[PDB]
């Protein structure tokens, strides 16, 4: 069973122009709008996901990530989290039900990482657009834009990795998949965490800047639609940070493209499939 | 968190002859042989795993599955899913460890369909062949026949699948993905379950004979790898069921060949992600009847 | 260099239903429609080619091919080919300019199998939809219905193939790829013929009747491809021949599928790259 | 049909050492070995391919191509090009039959740009390694390293283009699919030119060295194979030089990596199919 933190619930990300993200995200990305709310964000939504947002956007004056948040099992499991973050000594904020479309209330934190992250038990299942009794082998909204099929996870930039993982490990029921041994003595420089069969769900490196956000990854189909996300992106012109490649890392085949507004993103596929009675994948920190 | 039931661990299949049986599985279906004992049963695992065993296969006089089981979280978690299905009503078997090669003790029991499920906790890490630092995406294991990527699932024909269901949800902790609605006067005419976050684990279609295994399943990398068996299947005149295809009532492109015995096996890619927040899929009974599962063709 | 018959150039076949045979081509097929005449003829044409057009339909009583052209290099080609058909024997019609939408005039002539085939060197080049400078590698164009990339051949069925196989060798400048030997008394039951470095620009299977068209062939680029339009053929209740699979004898991943009116298409890709100075390949009788 | 030039018929390149350079093309890129002569060269073709080579290495001092020769579709063909070269200017060396392993006499020049082109007719045709009857749905030499399938083309690095675009063009029955402008004064700073329907044969781009070579190219099936040859190059330790991506320029999706000894190759796959009736593609400066 998949239990505790099940997936990664939603992004909200912030953009410099509302007008060229809303553009960018809905026709190159391929990400479906499910709604704004009078706050002035906007929510988007993998096609293929069922639950109303996954990738929210916001203007203000820098780019960058507010925060993370992860879906649960139920709610009887979000207070049994909030409660086990609590206790382990974080404090704990809970957004009422509503201050988010669609979405039930959230347990809020920060970590020492300095990045926010939340745990939810309900969001509206809007669905994908298709039946519910047979449904079909096709469909138009596979080919808009890139279109990805979830938000898979987000990798983060920040200081105290070690007691990151900890948190993840020892109250989020996350485990090590992968990870990047220090140059020397002593520990990971980056770390790669599962809550599921995935090869990871969210990922942290060491850094010294607080909360910075590397990227959000969207996951694609199959190696040929990476190509294509590339085509795509040249059409559009998007910024590439590097073009169709593999990742020694989770053995992802992937692309870095850069946001209007510098957010870097990431479409990829591939990887293993890990489970937690595994044992983590070390890299030396010269490979990294 | 994977909790609980954790995934497929194991299916032991009956061949009419074992010699032909080993040259087939770790020459056509690419299975890596990672032991044999005193019974005579030889064991495989799927490259990519990293446990001793997915796989056995065991001479006798009839084809077919022995047994099915699945690997779970801990022995804490064994004690307490074999207690919670003598507490449900069903009569539970535990096999000694090492009675299998590399495994520890299992937790045995007959469906109402007729087939014997088995839970363990334990099983010998050979790991995938790969280094464990600074490892490759794979070696030249993943080009060694259609070498399949794990143990995905398997489907079985049994006669109360509403029941089977029951038990596979509320005591298993598994959860339905999709079903195929009876003809009209309703009911299941079969189920996809998954512990996971995979369509699914094990699949059940409502049949007459108990114990009847339809097929057991391994997952490849890519639609290309599927095409790929294909031609590897054709070569060594294995005899195919139904070619390269858009399953249907799973999104996934597959293959159904068979076995040199008789067992039919699935090599197949592709699907979306549920979580047991999702509701399940439904197929109308005439749709399914034009399936590749259907008791029929 | 390309010389002579430079590749197929066009197909006639007749539908049962004009404007329900528009809808498929266009949506299903995916086909880029060019232009309209007066006898009714609807053209069209894959979304990479240049020429205005590479398949016709014309609304009539009975499903099957009217003609199947091929293009030459030039007038001067065009008049040596027609005088070349003639001093072999073979009775030649001179089809006059325009009598086809943006087409020059064609060489018309009937095979021993009961087929119409045609040569011209004149058709209006209108371009792939994308500029001729500094082009993208495609674009909307490549994803509406299957969308096939060319008029890769098509497969007729008659009676005379071993004199049908002799006019293609010698006068037209084809070659044997491969074929398909008769039952141990040995002949050649099925005939594949390049006049390029393709697998094959047309084919012929011996066969009692006259005139009859087993399928016209479009390609794509990829396996994926090939599994996508499966998928779109299911998603339009297109009745489908013979599913995505591996053929023997071209080693092409195809799928066979018919028009709505009864016409049977292909869509497939791969093979390998043959040359005039390579011997053919065969196949035995009952391997076939 | 195929006449003329009809396409790449070999590349001689050296190595600086022998030994490394047989096992890097034998069991890294997966050429096929055929032979080795008296003079210190080991022959080499493409697995899917049928003469005796196309790529030929030897050991020398430096790290470039010696010459480039060009299959023709007969001796007549032969006799018949090597008189217009002379009729154009160009002297043209005569390489008796023999002298290379396998290979009959051969017509050899020299382009202004300084590289070495060979011309012949005739090559022993060893096959593929698969009968010719019923020929198997897959061999374990397809996946012997890369395994390319045939030997594509080749870039050169040479001074005064236009010149060598002309002899192409005029003489060797070759014509422009694709060319890069210069700023402006407008002329081609680069050049891709076919004689067949392949995007190209043969490309050239103007260089102050001559006879340079930048590198030998080999197709591959798909672009899931590229990513193939990526892994077995990382594997093997290969130096890779432009990661998997799209060209733009002939829209091949590729990878460039370097030979044991610096020699620059490629493997790759994709691209239209352009015929001599084509005008040639423009690219401007800036792009390139
Ligand atoms: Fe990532
Ligand atoms: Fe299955
Ligand atoms: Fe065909
Ligand atoms: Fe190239």
């Amino acid at each position: 069973a998949m239990t505790g933190v099940l997936r990664p619930g939603h992004a909200q990300v912030r953009v410099l122009n509302l007008e060229e993200g809303i553009h960018f995200y809905r026709n190159v990305l391929g990400l479906v709008e499910t709604g704004r709310d009078d706050q002035g964000r906007v929510y988007f939504k993998c096609w293929d996901e069922r639950d109303h947002s996954c990738y929210i956007i916001r203007e203000a004056d820098t780019a960058g990530i507010d925060f993370f948040g992860f879906k649960v099992l139920d709610k009887a499991t979000l207070e049994k989290l909030d409660a086990d973050l609590q206790a382990y000594g974080l404090t704990t904020t809970r957004i009422p039900a509503g201050e988010m479309l669609e979405t039930g209330e959230r347990v809020r934190f920060e970590l020492p990482s300095g990045h926010l992250i939340e745990l939810y038990a309900e969001k509206t299942c809007v669905g994908n657009g298709i039946s519910e009794v047979n449904p079909a082998p096709w469909n138009a909204q596979r080919e808009h834009g890139i279109a990805p099929i979830q938000l898979d996870h987000c990798l983060l930039y920040g200081p105290n990795i070690a007691e990151v993982q900890k948190i993840f490990t020892e109250v989020l029921g996350f485990y090590l998949v992968e990870r990047v041994l220090s140059p020397d003595g002593d520990s990971d420089m980056g770390i790669w965490l599962s809550c599921s069969h995935k090869v990871h769900d969210i990922a942290f490196v060491e850094y010294p800047e607080k909360g910075k956000l590397h990227h959000c990854s969207f996951l694609l189909e199959s190696w040929e639609q990476v190509l294509r996300a590339g085509d795509i992106m040249s059409m559009n012109e998007v910024n590439v940070d590097i073009g169709p490649t593999r990742h020694g890392v989770t053995r992802g085949c992937t692309i870095y493209a850069w946001d209007p507004s510098g957010n870097r993103f990431e479409t990829f596929m591939g990887g293993y499939h890990p489970y937690p009675d595994y044992e983590p994948l070390s890299w030396t920190y010269d490979n990294f």
